């Protein structure tokens, strides 16, 4: 169920996105 908090990957590269 917690896979919708999986996107962290992107939560990292805040800067880069």
């Amino acid at each position: 169920s917690p896979i919708y908090d999986i996107n962290y990957y992107t939560s990292e590269p805040a800067q880069k996105i």
